[PDB]
């Protein structure tokens, strides 16, 4: 059971999500990210089980990363699904903000508007070491 | 004197360039990237001398990364200037392609069209360790 689940938007946050995985592994955390740990079988249940199993939920907020979550009333978007799973399990949610415009809560589905109540970390290209140390402080 | 210079477009490839720095340092290379090794003084001379001092020139080709190079015939764009320096010095140029559309040569200034003659590496999100291993094989 990894200590850290990394949720991210494929087409915009893959590089930062991967950078985060490397840094957190180097500091001794067990990390789940799909390209490394999602293996064979029905991925829907493995993803949900993996979020449920991780103490920390690191949410990579790249530009536009929650755009497809909006209007997703049927919970078809996988970032939406992962966030709701983390909220539902009371996980330690750690948003990582990288050029992301904060949405007004009204625009998000009701089942994930609570994501905006968690203290986020601003990714700093210029002070990446310090950003990483802050993330590690946020982790349980 | 760093062995690897990382040239990248700030607004599109800073995360990949950073991920490349972490991996290359872990495998024991001395890396130059501006946010970690460009310090006090006139940056113009320091950048050119840093390109000169590094045997390997790793060019991060993120989407649109060479757009500001086009029609920059007075060589005022800094990615353009770094590529021209590496070409002039006969450096081991290693392009890393991350969703980059290959330009045709005539849209680039004359002094950097030769960058298309160098064998590039495709960045694979799914096989990142294997991508890193190939980059290391390309390094000198
Ligand atoms: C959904 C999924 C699949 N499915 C298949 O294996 C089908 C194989 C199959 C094909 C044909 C047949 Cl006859 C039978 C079987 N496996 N694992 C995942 C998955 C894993 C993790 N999360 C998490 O959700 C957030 C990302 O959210 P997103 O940004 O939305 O990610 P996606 O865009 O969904 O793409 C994610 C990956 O699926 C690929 N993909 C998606 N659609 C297409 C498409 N139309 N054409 C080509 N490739 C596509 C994409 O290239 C990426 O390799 C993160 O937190 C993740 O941890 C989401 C999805
Ligand atoms: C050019 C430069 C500066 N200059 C200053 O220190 C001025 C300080 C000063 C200010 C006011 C006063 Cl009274 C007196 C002094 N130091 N080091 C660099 C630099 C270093 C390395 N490379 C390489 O070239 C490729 C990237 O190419 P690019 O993507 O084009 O890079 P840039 O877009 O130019 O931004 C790169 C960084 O400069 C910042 N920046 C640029 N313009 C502005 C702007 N209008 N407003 C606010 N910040 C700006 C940006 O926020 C980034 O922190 C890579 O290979 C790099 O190794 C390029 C540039």
């Amino acid at each position: 059971t990894p200590d850290v689940f990394i949720s991210y938007r494929r087409n915009s946050g893959s590089q930062l999500a991967s950078l985060l995985k490397v840094h957190l592994q180097l500091h001794g955390f067990s990390v789940f990210i799909d390209v490394e740990k999602l293996e064979a079988g029905k991925f829907e249940d493995k993803l949900i089980q993996s979020v449920m199993g991780a103490r920390n939920f690191v949410l990579v907020l790249s530009p536009g990363a929650l755009d497809k979550c909006m209007q997703d009333h049927d919970c078809k978007d996988w970032v939406h699904k992962e966030i709701v799973t983390a909220l539902s399990c009371g996980k330690n949610i750690v948003p990582i903000i990288d050029g992301f415009e904060w949405p007004e809560p009204q625009v998000l589905p009701e089942d994930m508007q609570a994501v905006l109540t968690f203290n986020g970390i601003k990714w700093s290209h210029e002070y990446q070491e310090a950003t990483i140390e802050k993330i590690i402080r946020f982790l349980q």
